[PDB]
């Protein structure tokens, strides 16, 4: 059958570049650069770090109220790494975040001169001088498992064995090592994993789900070859790839979005192929509204055995999970994490980000604040303010801080940071909204996510329901439709006791009762 390109071209048969690598991020409406060119938006607002301090600071654990597991954010990130990537422009354009004088984490010597580093995002070089700067998406916009296969044929080929349609692995059926020194977040070291997306080593949970899908690909490839001998490597590879790409769509629209968006989730079925849809990820989605992962993040990733015990090498502190393959290689493999993610409730969706990523220090000595980066990134990308974005999406504009949040502490923080509802950073406003009834997000986030996911459903010629391969093999289409993330976890690991919907935490008594007779209580 027809197969997707690796680069996302030739999906839309008129604008063939649409959805492909290196396309512009779309915009919902006009950019808000101060000068209409490249000068950052939000130049009247406080420091991104002052905003982080004033509204994202979290002193205690705050569980979500909809029973959602850590799988919601882990899938969210994995799927993000299928949708969009924008690295730094080169030559580097520095746009540092001023640290408030006396900031207890980043300026404890009261210098008044500390910054958090940020280089401005890559953009189309034909933009940003005489017209608005348009940032580039460096992976395929399509939900096509480019996070497994790569977004260029060179990397895609590097990931393959070229025998039996398979993807390379390392010892213990783990991701292959980057021995060829291809581009990779964390650098070109051969001791880092190589996956379809360059960010796979970012943290161990991400790496674990990347590994899972390499396992699933190889299972499919082996079984296809077994059932259909005489088929060549290329044919087996493309068939397994097409099944895995369909799985990404099915899990995303049937499990993840219903979990996160709830009442606001878009239909999991396409209304039909609309080739007029721009599938290029929207800047305001990629670089604000879909960055709702950071507020969900838990301080620890649980690592559990089949009895629900913490494994001997302990749970994994989020900070210990960054750019370190050994957490998987030497501390129990992927199975404990896959189970663990299903077994803990994520943090609430709100302005608050855990200290583990808001105040990640490397040694005073500098470090990482994901809240500050997100805020500055939205100013780098010329994103419209929160309220303008509401109007861009056909929502009413707010006219008071009470219109944003019914929490008086959130109201007060927004007031004392911004002074007017019309100059709030999109990411901050979006996360400040009261949640829709039956949802874990507010109206703006619902609308922006709803829009993006509607486009990628109806705008993709290889949306799985209309791929000739699945149309011509209805039994496979049906088996795909009945496939959940838990099924993939189970058949590619040694996990025996996991709930069928890994996006929802299990009944409170589950771990205790499974532990009975085998409980390890010293962890
Ligand atoms: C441990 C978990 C996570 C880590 C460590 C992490 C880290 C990062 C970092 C460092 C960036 C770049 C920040 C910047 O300089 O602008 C980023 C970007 C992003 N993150 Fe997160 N993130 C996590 C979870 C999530 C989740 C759960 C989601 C979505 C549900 C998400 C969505 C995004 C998106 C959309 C971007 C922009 C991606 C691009 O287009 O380049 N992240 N993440
Ligand atoms: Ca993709
Ligand atoms: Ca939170
Ligand atoms: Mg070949």
């Amino acid at each position: 059958a027809q197969n997707r390109t690796i680069d996302g071209t030739d999906n839309n048969l008129s604008h063939n570049v649409w959805g492909s690598t290196n396309q512009h991020l779309d915009r919902a409406g006009p950019a808000a650069y101060a000068d209409g060119m490249s000068m950052p938006a939000g130049g009247s607002r406080p420091s991104a770090r002052a905003v982080s301090n004033g509204i994202a600071a979290q002193t205690g654990s705050m569980l979500n109220d909809r029973m959602l597991s850590d799988w919601v954010w882990q899938w969210g990130q994995f799927l993000d790494h299928d949708l969009d990537l924008t690295d730094a422009a080169s030559p580097a354009e520095s746009f540092p975040i001023p640290v408030p004088m006396g900031d207890p984490f980043f300026d404890p010597f009261n210098t008044g001169t500390q910054t958090i580093g940020l280089s401005r995002s890559a953009y189309d070089p034909a933009t940003g001088s005489v017209d608005a700067r348009q940032q580039m998406n460096q992976i395929t916009s399509w939900i096509d498992a480019s996070n497994v296969y790569g977004s260029d044929m060179t990397r895609a080929n590097a990931l393959r064995t070229m025998s039996g349609g398979r993807l390379a692995t390392s010892a213990g059926d783990l991701l292959p090592f980057n021995t060829g020194g291809l581009p990779n977040a964390g650098g070109t070291s051969p001791s880092l994993f190589l996956a379809g997306d360059v960010r796979s080593n970012e943290q161990s949970g991400l790496a674990a789900v990347h590994t899972l899908f390499v396992r699933e690909h190889n299972r499919l490839a082996d079984q296809i070859a077994a059932a259909n001998p005489g088929m060549g490597d290329e044919d087996i590879y493309q068939q397994a790839r097409k099944i895995v790409g369909a799985q990404m769509q099915i899990i995303t629209y049937n499990e993840f979005l219903p979990a996160l968006l709830g009442s606001a989730a878009p239909s999991p079925m396409s209304i039909g192929y609309d080739d007029s849809i721009n599938p290029n990820i929207m800047n305001e989605f990629a670089n604000a509204c879909y960055r709702v992962g950071h507020t969900m993040l838990s301080p620890t990733i649980l690592r559990l055995d089949n009895a629900g015990n913490v494994i001997p090498h302990g749970n994994l502190a989020l900070q210990d999970a960054f750019f370190n393959p050994n957490r998987i290689i030497n501390e129990g493999g992927i199975a404990p994490i896959l189970k663990g993610l299903a077994s803990q409730a994520m943090q609430e969706i709100d302005n608050k980000i855990v200290d583990d990523v808001r105040n990640f220090l490397f040694g005073g000595s500098g470090g990482l604040d994901l809240a500050s980066l997100n805020i500055q990134r939205g100013r780098d990308h010329g994103l419209p303010d929160y309220n303008s974005t509401r109007v861009m999406m056909g929502l009413t504009s707010v006219s008071s801080f009470a219109d944003i949040s019914s929490d008086p502490a959130v109201q007060a923080a927004l007031m004392s940071l911004y002074g007017t509802v019309n100059d709030i950073d999109l990411w901050v406003g979006a996360l400040a909204e009261d949640h829709l009834a039956g949802s874990s997000v507010g109206e703006l986030i619902a609308a922006v996510l709803g829009e993006q996911f509607t486009r990628l459903r109806d705008g993709d010629r290889y949306w799985y329901e209309r791929d000739d391969f699945f149309v011509n093999n209805p039994s496979l289409l049906a088996e795909l439709q009945a496939t959940r993330l838990s099924d993939i976890i189970r058949r590619n690991s040694d996990i025996t006791n996991i709930q069928d919907n890994v996006f929802l935490i299990p009944e409170p008594a589950t771990l205790g009762l499974l532990m009975f007779g085998a409980a390890f209580l010293r962890k």
